[PDB]
């Protein structure tokens, strides 16, 4: 059935507006992470922004045209240090998966928009992992564990692929001469 | 000391020529992986190409100008299916870390170019992991394990971040509606 005049129609636009802003915020935080010397985290922010772009696209495609007025609150700023940005980002993700999406999904179901409700619920799952990443990285920064660990492990240079074995990433990559900022724990997800 | 007239000078240019070609090949293979429905693998090819760009840059910066003639053999083609491309790529990486770089490093040491020799050796380490990734992915394709595993696990949509729990990736992402091609095993390297 058509969405015209429904609460779900406005909820979709509200979600689209929020996700659009989140995309920008995450890209800015990504740039700041770069300046703060956290390349992996910078790329994580950039990827999250791209994924918010996709959540927004799915939502946008449900709309059927025309200008619609919405009333909603959003983060008025700001760009701080990377740890602070990760904390604020996690809080935003938390709101989305614990409050916004579940509420929007329930209303969608109430109004008879099952497919849309399922999409809202599905997006919430992605947001929960987004929060996890942001919280995990914030914790690594706070504990001084971004580039140094208790036991020896493997570190990979994101710039050239060099693999370093040790308790911590080197000050300079011996292969490409790029700074420690480019290193991450070697990951294998396959 | 200057590199002029040394064998190391020509070895550096030879490595630069090969790495430059590898960058192109990997980008083309990345495009083919996309067409074959392997997004994670496509992005892996693209990242490897970018890293070859960086190995090449480090090498390029050692040179001191002028045109230099080199005699070397390179892969004359070709672009095939993704499994075949992964196999050929791994073979190329194998040559680089087992033959080319170690030989170039030894000669560099022999001619008194210690720093350059260390860089050759360091690049070799990155290439060995490049081969590992290519071989692991080729094996996943051959065994039909790219999108399906024996026990239930977590799969992540690279397009939107949705997380799916099950023995295999879904045909369609319930959040962004993108095809199975976008899924990968959920990874946590932090
Ligand atoms: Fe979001
Ligand atoms: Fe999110
Ligand atoms: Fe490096
Ligand atoms: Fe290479
Ligand atoms: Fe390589
Ligand atoms: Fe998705």
């Amino acid at each position: 059935k058509s969405l015209k005049g429904s609460r779900t129609e406005k909820n979709i636009l509200t979600a689209f507006a929020g996700e659009s802003q989140a995309r920008n915020r995450y890209n800015y935080f990504g740039g700041q992470a770069k300046k703060d010397g956290f390349v992996q985290i910078s790329d994580i922010f950039a990827e999250t922004a791209d994924q918010e772009r996709e959540h927004a696209k799915r939502l946008f495609k449900f709309l059927e045209g025309g200008d619609l007025e919405i009333v909603a609150a959003f983060p008025a700023g700001i760009i701080a240090d990377t740890h602070a940005n990760l904390i604020a980002s996690a809080a935003g993700e938390h709101h989305e998966y614990t409050e916004m999406y579940p509420s929007f999904a329930r209303i969608a179901r109430e109004e008879g928009y099952e497919e849309i409700a399922r999409v809202f619920a599905s997006i919430a799952v992605a947001e929960e992992f987004h929060e996890k990443r942001f919280l995990d990285f914030a914790r690594n920064i706070k504990e001084g564990r971004v580039f140094l660990r208790e036991q020896a492990t493997k570190w990979r240079c994101r710039n050239c692929g060099y693999v370093h074995e040790g308790t911590g990433a080197p000050e300079l990559c011996p292969a490409c001469a790029h700074p420690k900022a480019h290193f991450e724990l070697l990951g294998i997800n396959w």
